[PDB]
DNA sequence: TCCCTGTTTCACGTGGAACACCCT
DNA sequence: AGGGTGTTCCACGTGAAACAGGGA
């Protein structure tokens, strides 16, 4: 068995990576194979996305890091059957800390990920690691794990200069602990298409990156998730787009998205 | 003369700190009253907003914090005679360790920019501080140096969480290192009047909050910020909104925000 | 007794007259009230939404007028045991050369129905007329049998010069055949209330005619009668309303303005 | 030029036979094609639906009627050039009265219009009149000056019995004043196609007249006018709907109609 | 059989944004 | 260009109507 770990990594905050993880992670465990989401955001929205209670989280995503559980221990079972959840809670918070410790005496700590998934890339088809808005410890891990990275972004001006240093960052641990590492691909987010500062930024990032933006390659036509209201409900009632409203276009976009990442 | 510190922070994402920071500024300073701007991102979304390149900047409040640099030092002029800013870059990030090196020797290193803004606190009216997105330590600096603490409210789901648990760590806060600290305000931005998800998170935070939203005074009516375009075309032209556009309800907003803050 | 003979008339077709004319008559009776309603309309609509059959019915208003019949001859009770008919057939249409022919004999015929009427008024509480869509000979006599008129209002355009010309007519024979005759009030009848057409000609006769409208004297709320397919349905069944779905909307405001019209 | 008679006639009130009159001249005179379209309704609605005034209408076709005008001395231009108009006002109402003092000498009266449109009849292509909501004197002459009749029906329940009433008069004329008399078609307006009394009242007329239902002869499939509130809006702003709205689906419906009366 | 609640579909009103005139 | 004007597009909310188990 090959996992393929796809982190959902933006350092931007309110770019669509927890609603981008959640329901991506949905959207492909309805094409019936085996999906992990590990919920790396301290704030544990994707946790609370799908239904849970951080409040009645005992054990989570921490204690694996430091070896304290297993991640097999920490898995949750979500209401999707394909859909398994590694939940969060402010406990990882204290990760960043903890990592510096290992930067001062060995270097490593990067890959803590890294090594508390080793133990389940074979007992899932897709580990689809949601990201916090940073590119600090937590965020290279993330990257650090993964064969790819999603990239959410919502077309308004500072996702410009942004996106460039994370590519920086991605190289820097492209020559330094994830050879393997690829863009999995450029994801627009919150899309509205007429809009003027959209059409704008979408023509610069189409510039530098047009090659990294996902087609639906069935019909090529780019693949963008539009701004949908429902979006945003949905994880208000502990559930994708999916269970909330597959009709809606959230959910169309998400399964196009799937279909696009299955096709190779 | 002594500078009302706000801090205009809040942990979650995309949810207005930088754009409110900016525009309250710059609101300000119209008042002819002298502001100074501090970017503690590292992002350097407000720096970038306000028409500099982060690339071409040379010294920012990075080397303020470690003592290489006077805060004095590093504040550039800008387009705005009343306004003055404090640039920021990624070398801030490292901020992140220097931080936990004090907490290991000294449980200090809270209210390292408290010390560092000393100098400056008497030369300005008010000093506006956009924070990151985290409840990390620069967060922490940028609320402990603070007088009061706006909270900027996207009104979807997620503003439920987080809210109290920004209140709490500002409780935290003022039972640890700033009992001085007030909260000047919630700040609802992005406003969709009459979006269903925006109506419920809007009457949650009524109950819980009702009294501590900014109000126009004149006619004490809510004061919230509305989605606008061109509030966020305007730092695509490096300039705030009243110099970007004046007339338009981004504007008027934030106009409405800085008249509020002027008459107490 | 003295009946209040209540004349249901506009001139406009497709308003609601034999629908109000037919509700209003249930209404009442299940009030514990007699009611007689005329079917003034050569159409026989009121009679056929009571479910008899025009063709199976042998004595109608007609022979009556022209005095071949009694008027206590013509009337059928019906499946209300409050409730009934003088009916109607299209040898009513004939009355029109008839009216002129005492137009041209003895200027009288417009109180024709009232004569006739004579024989039955204290023998009911309540006397309905459903007239026909004309300022014509037939509505003309409905008026002048009448001690006061309801006018059926549908909120569309030509509700405008319509009205003002029905409430004409009406000051007419008031100066002159029917003097004593009052307006009951005014019904909005397929009602919607957020359409913006009905919007602006209800607010057109509000500023004319406010007091006219009938209001629940219990709340003093307006009494509209609300777009109802089932009150459309209900006659295809020769039932009334509240025979036919009296927890409909239809029903019940038709009930409130039974109540309204006892109330006072 | 041998103009086509049209009478859009149907006794029910509040049908369509007024909308449905001014909008196929409209329709039709937007194919390039000389319209005449007489107002034969002493409420005289279709005159103010094309924006003119019954106020500030001088010699209209009751004075034609009578032989003290030319029909050419009456007729009007409207904002379309190809579309002309003969009003109307409450004055026609004396040709009730007018046509059975020659009910009582030589029995003629109904082919009053036939005699005063005589002069038109090559100067059109088509002439459209619409009738008042009666089967009397005006509505039987609309019916003998033309050479077919539009039945606008609203498939609610009294549009049932009335049919074959309206049927039957064509019939009379048929074997009494006018041989030539073609129904051009039954034509739903106000279609609501998924209410199931509007599917039930259809399903019947079906049954009665399949072969009489105008149809696009470019899908053979029905045309039926869809509730359209822009529809009943038209009139308030003098306008046809292909002036007020020509993308809505009232105009749409009447243009569809117009061609399925052109191709024959 | 009488009822009661979850879903669909559809028109219409609302308010934002782009665009094209248009003043002048 | 600047500073109105209205026209076109789209998302979202609303509320009515047909329908469908589900209910003993
Ligand atoms: N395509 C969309 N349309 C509408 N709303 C959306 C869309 N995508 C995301 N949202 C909403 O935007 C808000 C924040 O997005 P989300 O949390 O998924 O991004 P994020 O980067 O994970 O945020 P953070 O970095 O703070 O965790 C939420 O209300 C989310 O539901
Ligand atoms: N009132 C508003 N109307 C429309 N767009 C807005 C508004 N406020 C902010 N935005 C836009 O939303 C995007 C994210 O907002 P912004 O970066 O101001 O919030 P933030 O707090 O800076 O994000 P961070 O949390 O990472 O600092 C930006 O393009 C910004 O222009
Ligand atoms: N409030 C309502 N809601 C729904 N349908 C209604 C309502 N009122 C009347 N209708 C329907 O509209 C159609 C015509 O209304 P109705 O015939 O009662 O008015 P009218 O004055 O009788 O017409 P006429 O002018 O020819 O006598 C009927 O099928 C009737 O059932
Ligand atoms: N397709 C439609 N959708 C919505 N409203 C409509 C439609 N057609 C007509 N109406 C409106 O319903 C009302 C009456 O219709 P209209 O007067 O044309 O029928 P009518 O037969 O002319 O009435 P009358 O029998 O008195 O002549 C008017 O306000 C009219 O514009
Ligand atoms: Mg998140
Ligand atoms: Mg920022
Ligand atoms: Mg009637
Ligand atoms: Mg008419």
């Amino acid at each position: 068995m090959m996992s393929e770990i796809i982190a959902v990594a933006n350092q931007k905050g309110g770019v669509g990576k927890t609603t981008t993880a959640v329901n991506l992670a949905a959207s492909l465990a309805v094409h019936e194979k085996k999906i992990l989401l590990i919920d790396f955001d301290p704030q544990a929205n994707a946790t609370s996305s799908l239904g849970f209670r951080r409040d009645k989280i005992d054990y989570d995503i921490y204690h694996v890091l430091i070896g304290r559980k297993q991640i097999s221990q920490v898995i949750l079972k979500t209401q999707m059957p394909f859909l398994d959840l590694v939940p969060s809670n402010l406990g990882l918070a204290g990760f960043e800390k903890t990592f510096y410790d290992s930067q001062d005496e060995n270097k490593r700590g990067e890959l803590m990920l890294k090594n508390a998934l080793e133990s389940v890339v074979g007992l899932y088809d897709y580990i689809i690691i949601d990201s916090p808005p940073a590119l600090g410890p937590l965020t290279i891990n993330s990257l650090s794990a993964a064969h790819s990275v999603i990239i959410p972004i919502q077309c308004e001006f500072f996702a410009l200069e942004g996106t460039k240093l994370l590519l920086n960052t991605i190289r820097m641990l492209q020559k330094s602990t994830n050879p393997k590492l690829k863009i999995r691909g450029f994801l627009p987010t919150m899309h509205v298409p007429q809009l003027n500062l959209t059409k704008g930024v979408l023509a610069e990032l189409f510039k530098y990156f047009d090659s990294e933006f996902f087609r639906d390659s069935a019909t090529g036509e780019y693949i963008m998730i539009p701004k949908s209201v429902k979006l945003a409900e949905s994880p208000s009632f502990g559930k994708p787009i999916l269970l909330y409203d597959i009709k809606s276009n959230g959910s169309i976009a998400y399964q196009k998205l799937a279909q696009s990442i299955l096709q190779g």
